[PDB]
């Protein structure tokens, strides 16, 4: 029985040095009840990641460097090469940037209830109580991402998204599809990897809206206490 949990990860290239500290924050504070089965599925190069000689749940799945932007923009491209096993032994899906920390126990308050459309989005950091006129959507018709100026309710950001198994793999499958249409047109949505999910979002408003602090950037100082902290990229010790 129980619930089951699935964390869509990233990590090639020298990102796989993130895995460490994130793996140890999530098995500390995110979903720690008796009612969570978590389960870690993380995209890499590395030939072996940290603790999977222990722990099960860890899932190393192959995946080359593809660069920019296609790590970015066919990144839901790669989800979809396991979109088998994801239904099977998930019930949730729940995606990460490689650079974030747990700071604060997340339980199931970050749950999409069961009547809903079992979407999850994240507030951008960078604009919080900024009006319309300042987001950077899609502002071309000629891309799938294309939002209208006017339109559109908060900006959301892509390093972090979830929801239910069954709502996020349409909405992965459906991105999928308007990158290979831009693709096609000859055309790259800006930006890539936020823009699109934001076109997704106003066709389907997410049940719940998290704020910024699950996504905040180490060193700034926003009107909210940190939960998820985005590490500094530009660090000795990385
Ligand atoms: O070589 C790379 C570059 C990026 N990422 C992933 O892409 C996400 C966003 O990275 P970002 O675009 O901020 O890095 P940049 O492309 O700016 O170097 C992160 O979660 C990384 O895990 C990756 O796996 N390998
Ligand atoms: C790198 C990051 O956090 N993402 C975005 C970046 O892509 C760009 O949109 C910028 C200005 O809108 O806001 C952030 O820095």
């Amino acid at each position: 029985s129980h619930m089951r949990i699935g964390i869509l990860y990233i990590c090639t290239g020298k990102y796989d040095i993130f895995w460490k500290d994130f793996y140890l924050s999530a098995e500390r504070y995110f979903m720690q009840d008796q009612s969570f089965i978590i389960e870690y599925y993380v995209f890499t190069d590395s030939p072996k990641l940290y603790d999977e000689e222990n722990n099960k749940h860890i899932h190393r799945i192959k995946q080359k460097n593809l660069g920019w932007p296609d790590n970015t923009l066919k990144r839901f491209h790669i989800f979809l090469r396991i979109k088998e096993q994801l239904e099977r032994e998930t019930d949730y899906l729940f995606f990460f940037n490689a650079n974030l920390l747990f700071t604060s126990p997340i339980g199931k308050e970050i749950l999409p209830p069961s009547d809903s459309n079992g979407l999850l989005g994240t507030m951008h950091p960078g604009f919080y109580n900024k009006p319309n006129s300042e987001f950077t959507y899609e502002r071309r018709d000629a891309s799938t991402a294309y939002i209208p100026e006017g339109e559109g309710r908060y900006y959301y950001a892509g390093g972090l998204s979830g929801g239910c198994t069954k709502a996020y793999l349409k909405l992965c499958t459906t991105i999928c599809s308007w990158v290979d249409r831009d693709a096609t047109n000859h055309i790259i949505p800006i930006w890539h990897d936020q823009s699109l999910i934001n076109k997704y979002f106003l066709d389907n408003p997410p049940a719940i809206t998290l704020s910024p602090a699950y996504l905040y950037p180490e060193g700034w100082l926003l009107p909210f206490e940190p939960i998820i902290l985005i590490r500094d990229k530009n660090k000795p010790q990385y």
